């Protein structure tokens, strides 16, 4: 079964990797390109970008740990441990030349010590629409001058007792609507359609609490990063992050100055969070061009 | 019936102000003090207190407009929209002198306009464990190393789309609990049957949504705050704070100095924001020996 349609020309499959068994959606040939999607997301959120970078490249799609159709980590959800699962499970597929990473929202959380850890491993990087986790986390506002504040929902969601669980189950559809439009400045691609197939997904019971548990994983995430920063990135990156209203807007390059030593950012204005569909066209041209400086096919 | 059980030697009553019927419970003889609850709570957190100043003075604790057995405003939930409310019914009981006005959490909220303007009404003011709604509330953080934030619910209460009641809904009780424990130091408080009858109260349709409409009001009460605040208190002030966890600590001091000439306070060691309860003695004796320096019984 699938939870979301493949594009054309696509396998949906699984890998097993240390233990856990892995959804991920690959497609055409070339050097390899892993796409992480975020939070009340899945691969799906890349469907657009996909057979447009399969001209160029092996591309490949997987579920975060308990996402989509991911199995939960055995180990655990902080940005450490899942990178594991996603750098073994990429290497799979590349084991003797680097591949080219792009990463969304938590996606970074997830993949950002594997990159450090691994640097000849990682040729280009993408990196869009969140912070990696360190002490700037700490200084974002639980409530502002127009309101809701964009990242209250990490006390929310690392809350004890599972208070989001038990807040949120049985009402998934609902809430996911307004999370993700909270988050969008062009609202109108978010057809109720998109949310049923998105909500379908993390209403799952074990994928909910997934969802969670990586907020319930920041912390130590951020203690974890606190070491791994001590070596900055060499590699060409590019940032890419919303204007509008759910957007990051300069942070997500001022940041990444702290970790990089070679990037180029873009704040793409009148899109929020959810690049890849409220602002398919620019962002897909800005990343099939960053990345097409590298060698392609 | 009543939601709450009433105090020996006093009356639980209702009085009309502005076309809205306001719930309240009075005792006593000599000047007035009106106590003033908060959210998740009712004139209910006073009951410990009541008798002790009602040897003194005539007491009157209102249910905020929405909550416990008080109508809902028919204004609005902002802070100089409800002050009116709680100022008129004061005056109603005491026409012609000031009265003493204690004011916890969100009591503040909705009394700091109605007190700046009407000076004169004012004999002696305590404020404990809230903000005054100013900019300085956008400094809070939304997630600290520690894990969840004292305020995230700042943002979750002020969303739209009816976010607050459409979660909460049915699991009433399982919120308000995690809530309250999650800024007390002093939990077992907090019997079964306490937060039974709390969460009975504020899981009334009408009082759920009450509850949240005061915090998507803050923002507007801010706005409101920035212009009555070019006139200082000038009426003797004190302010009460917990030291412990959940309790807001030196902020509630601090903050009063840049509003009032004549202001003394305390921080309660070992206590957390839910001060008559948690540290009802204490409490209890600042309280009455701060109003007791002025006339009464
Ligand atoms: C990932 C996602 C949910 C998201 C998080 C966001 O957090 C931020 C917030 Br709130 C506020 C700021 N600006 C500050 O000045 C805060 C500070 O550092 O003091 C900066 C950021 Br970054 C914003 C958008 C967004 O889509
Ligand atoms: C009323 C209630 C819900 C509540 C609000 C609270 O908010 C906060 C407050 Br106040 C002050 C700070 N920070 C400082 O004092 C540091 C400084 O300003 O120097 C941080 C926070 Br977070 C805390 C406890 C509490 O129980």
């Amino acid at each position: 079964a699938e939870e979301f349609p493949v594009p054309n020309g696509f396998e949906s499959a699984y890998r097993e990797v240390d233990g856990v068994k892995l959804h991920y959606v690959k497609g055409g040939q070339g050097p390899l390109v892993m796409l992480v999607h975020g939070f009340g997301q899945t691969w799906y959120e890349w469907h657009q970008l996909m057979p447009e970078l399969a001209k160029r490249f092996t591309v490949i799609a997987p579920d975060l740990p308990g996402l989509g159709q991911s199995e939960p980590p055995k180990t655990g959800y902080s940005g450490e441990q899942v990178a594991v699962y996603l750098h073994k499970l990429a290497r799979q597929f590349s084991p003797d030349r680097p591949f080219d990473l792009v990463a969304h929202d938590i996606g970074i959380w997830n993949t950002y010590p594997m990159v450090v850890k691994n640097q000849a491993d990682i040729a280009r990087l993408v990196y869009m629409e969140a912070p990696i986790p360190d002490a700037r986390i700490y200084r974002f506002p639980a409530f502002t001058a127009q309101g809701e504040s964009l990242v209250w929902h990490f006390s929310f969601f690392a809350a004890d007792d599972r208070l989001a669980e038990t807040l949120i189950a049985g009402k998934e559809r609902f809430f996911l609507e307004h999370f993700i439009k909270s988050h969008a400045s062009n609202t109108e691609v978010f057809s109720e359609r998109l949310l049923d197939l998105y909500a379908r997904s993390y209403a799952k019971p074990h994928s909910l609490n997934a969802s969670f548990e990586y907020y319930r994983a920041l912390n130590e995430s951020v203690r974890q990063n606190a070491e791994l920063a001590k070596t900055r990135l060499q590699m060409p990156t590019m940032t890419l992050a919303g204007g509008g209203h759910g957007g990051m807007g300069t942070f997500q390059l001022e940041q990444m100055k702290a970790y990089a030593e070679d990037v180029e950012g873009h704040v793409l204005p009148g899109c929020g969070h959810w690049l890849p569909e409220e602002c398919a066209a620019p962002m897909n041209r800005l990343v099939i061009d960053f990345l097409s400086r590298g060698r392609h096919h």
